[PDB]
C-alpha cells in the first residue's frame, strides 16, 4: 500500500492543531479548517497536516475521547470538510487514559472513505497510566499499517516510555509496523526532558519506529509558574502559556531536529498557531522559520546519528528512570526544562531493555555500551569525555552536526548572555565566536568556500498582555475567559506585536580580504555594524535584531 504521508529527514512533518467545541461551528479559538490550511505557507504545505482534537466535544471530560455518538459525528463532520478542501488531517483518538475509544473497525472504515485521513494520535497519559493503552495503541497501529497511515504517540517521562515498550503487544507491533509508527515527546510535566529525548530517539535508533519527534508545549511556562519574560513574583494564569519566548519554541524544535527527529507538534495553539483564523507571531516568526530550515536542510539521518554516537546507555541492567542525576555534568543541569547546556555528546541514546545487548552491538558496532553497573560511571563525566572530545570553548550551547554548528543561549528565564568560541573545520575562517542574548539561536554551515549564518532571536514583549485587567485563571480553560484572551491576541499580539526592542548578537570571524557579505533578514527588524582588522584578518559583525538575520560570507 502506498504511504499516505512521506516522513523522513528529507520530508519532515509539521502538525498544527484545531480543537473541537461542543457548539458554534464545532471548533474552539474562533478558528476554521479552511483558515487553518490557509495559514500554512505554500512551500510548507507539502510537509504539513492539520490535527483534529475533539477537545470540548468529549464527554464527560473535555479532551478525553470516550466513544460517543457525538464524538463520531464530530470526526465525520470534520473529515467531510477536510476531504472537500483536500486538507490532510490526523485525528486525536486516544488521550488521558481513556479505555473506551472508537473501535478499530470504525477507524478502518474512515481510512477507506477519506483519502485525506493520514493517521491518528494518542496524546498524554503519564499522569493516568493503565495497562490497556499500549495494546489499544498496537491495534490502532495495525489499522494504520493496513492503509499506509501513521500512528503518532505523544507522551513523556522515562518510567512511562520504559513501561510502554515493555508491553509485549506494543513491542511486537512496533517491530512489525515501525514504518507507520511515530513516537514523540510531550514536555508538559516539567520532568525528564533529557531522559525522554534519549529514550524516544533511542526507540527510533533501535528500529521500533521510523520517525520520532515532539509536541512542544508552552503550557510548560505555566507549570513552572513563569509569567512575563524574566519576571518573578507574579501569580500564573493562562497568559503564561502565551509567554514562552517565540525563538525558544524553535530551540525546542532544534533539539529534535539535531537528534534526527522529523515530526513537530505544538500546544497551546492559541499562542503557537492561530486565533480567529489569524496566525500568531509564535507561528509565523518562531515555528515556521525553523521548520523551513528543517525542510531546506535535512535533519541528521539515522545512519548519521548512529555513526556519530560514541556511547549508548542500555537499560538492561537497571534503567535510566533510576538515575536521576545522569545528565548533570554532561549536558542538562535541569530536566524540568528542555534547553541543553552542552552539545558535546549530542543526545546520548538510551536503549530499551527489550533490545538485546547483541543487537546494540550490531546497530552501534563502534559505541561503548554503558549500563547502570558500568564501573566507568564512577567517573561518569571523565569517561564520556574520553570518548566525546571537547569541540568548543565558552558557556553557550553548541553542537557540531556534520558540516554545521547548531548554537543557542541555554538560559530559559534568566537574562544573561552566553558566549561561544567555535573552531572551524574549513579555512573559510579559523574560528568563529558569538555573543548571544537569551532566546537567540544560530546555525553556521560551512560550505567549501563560504559560510552560511542564520541568526534568530525573535521574542515579542509580553508586557502589554500581562498588564491587562481581568480573570485569566487556567480554571477558565474551555470557557469564555479563554476566548476573551484569544480575541485579544488576534487584535493585539498578532497584529501589533511589540517586537521593536532589538538585542545584539556579536559575530566574530578570526582569521577569515575584507568580506563582502550578503545579508538579509526580517523587514525593519535589524541593523548592523561591521568591523575589519586587516592585520589580524578579524571580521566582526554586530547585529541588532528582533527576529531572523541571514548572511553568506
Ligand atoms: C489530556 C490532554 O488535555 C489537554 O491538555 C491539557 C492542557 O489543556 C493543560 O490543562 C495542561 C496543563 O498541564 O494539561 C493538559 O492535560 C489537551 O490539549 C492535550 O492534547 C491532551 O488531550
Amino acid at each position: 500500500v502506498q504511504m499516505r504521508t512521506t516522513i523522513n529527514n528529507e520530508s519532515p512533518l509539521l502538525l498544527s492543531p484545531l480543537y473541537g467545541n461542543d457548539n458554534g461551528n464545532g471548533l474552539w479559538w474562533g478558528n476554521t479548517l479552511k483558515g487553518a490550511w490557509e495559514a500554512i505557507p505554500e512551500d510548507v504545505k507539502p510537509y504539513a497536516a492539520i490535527e483534529l482534537h475533539p477537545a470540548k466535544v468529549c464527554k464527560p471530560t473535555s479532551c478525553i475521547p470516550r466513544d460517543t455518538k457525538e464524538l463520531r459525528e464530530w470526526y465525520v463532520k470534520m473529515l467531510e470538510e477536510a476531504q472537500s478542501l483536500n486538507i490532510p488531517v490526523f485525528l486525536v483518538i486516544m488521550s488521558a487514559g481513556e479505555r473506551n475509544t472508537v473501535p478499530p473497525e470504525w477507524l478502518d472504515e474512515q481510512f477507506q472513505k477519506y483519502s485525506v485521513l493520514k493517521g491518528v494520535l494518542n496524546i498524554e497519559n503519564y499522569w493516568i497510566y493503565n495497562n490497556q493503552l499500549a495494546p489499544h495503541s498496537a491495534k490502532y497501529l495495525e489499522v494504520c499499517a493496513k492503509y499506509g497511515a501513521h500512528f503518532i504517540w505523544h507522551d513523556h517521562e522515562k518510567w512511562f516510555w520504559e513501561t510502554i515498550m515493555n508491553d509485549p503487544t506494543f513491542f511486537e507491533a512496533s517491530q512489525k509496523y515501525h514504518k507507520n509508527l511515530v513516537l514523540a515527546t510531550k514536555n508538559t510535566p516539567i520532568r525528564d526532558d533529557a531522559g525522554t529525548d534519549s529514550i524516544v530517539s533511542g526507540f527510533w535508533l533501535s528500529g521500533l519506529c521510523d520517525n520520532w519527534g515532539s509536541s512542544t508545549d508552552t503550557w510548560k511556562w505555566w507549570e513552572k509558574h513563569y509569567t512575563n519574560t524574566f519576571e518573578t513574583g507574579r501569580a500564573r494564569d493562562m497568559r503564561s502559556y502565551a509567554s514562552e519566548p517565540e525563538s525558544m519554541i524553535a530551540m525546542e524544535m532544534m533539539n529534535v531536529y539535531t537528534g534526527g527527529g522529523t515530526v513537530y507538534n505544538f500546544e497551546c495553539a492559541a499562542y503557537t498557531f492561530m486565533t480567529n483564523d489569524v496566525p500568531t507571531p509564535a507561528f509565523t516568526k518562531g515555528i515556521i522559520p525553523f521548520f523551513r530550515h528543517a525542510i531546506q536542510n535535512p535533519a541528521p539521518s539515522k545512519e548519521e546519528v548512529v555513526n556519530r554516537t560514541k556511547a549508548v546507555f542500555w537499560n538492561g541492567e537497571g534503567r535510566i528512570s533510576s538515575l536521576n542525576g545522569f545528565y548533570q555534568g554532561l549536558y542538562s543541569n535541569d530536566e524540568t526544562m528542555p534547553l541543553y547546556n552542552n552539545g558535546r555528546y549530542h543526545i546520548l541514546p538510551v536503549i530499551h531493555e527489550k533490545i538485546d545487548k547483541e543487537k546494540i552491538s550490531s546497530i552501534f558496532p563502534n559505541a561503548k555500551i554503558l549500563t547502570k553497573n558500568s564501573e566507568e560511571l564512577s567517573s561518569k563525566v571523565n569517561y564520556l569525555n574520553s570518548l566525546y572530545p571537547k569541540l568548543y570553548e565558552g558557556d553557550g550551547y553548541a553542537q557540531r552536526v556534520g558540516n554545521s554548528w547548531y548554537i543557542y543561549n541555554s538560559n530559559a528565564n534568566i537574562n544573561k548572555n552566553q558566549q561561544v568560541m567555535l573552531p572551524m573545520y574549513t579555512n573559510n575562517t579559523k574560528s568563529l565566536s558569538l555573543d548571544l542574548t537569551p532566546h537567540t539561536y544560530a546555525v553556521v554551515k560551512e560550505n567549501p568556500n563560504n559560510l552560511h549564518i542564520l541568526l534568530n532571536n525573535y521574542r515579542t514583549d509580553k508586557t502589554a498582555m500581562w498588564a491587562l485587567s481581568g480573570n485569566f485563571d487556567a480554571s477558565k480553560s474551555w470557557k469564555k475567559e479563554e476566548l476573551e484572551l484569544a480575541n485579544w491576541i488576534s487584535k493585539n499580539y498578532s497584529i501589533n506585536p511589540v517586537d521593536n526592542d532589538f538585542r545584539t548578537t556579536t559575530l566574530t570571524l578570526k582569521g577569515h580580504h575584507k568580506p563582502q557579505i550578503n545579508i538579509s533578514g526580517d523587514k525593519n527588524h535589524y541593523t548592523y555594524t561591521e568591523n575589519w582588522d586587516e592585520n589580524t584578518h578579524v571580521y566582526t559583525i554586530t547585529v541588532n535584531h528582533n527576529g531572523m538575520v541571514e548572511m553568506s560570507i
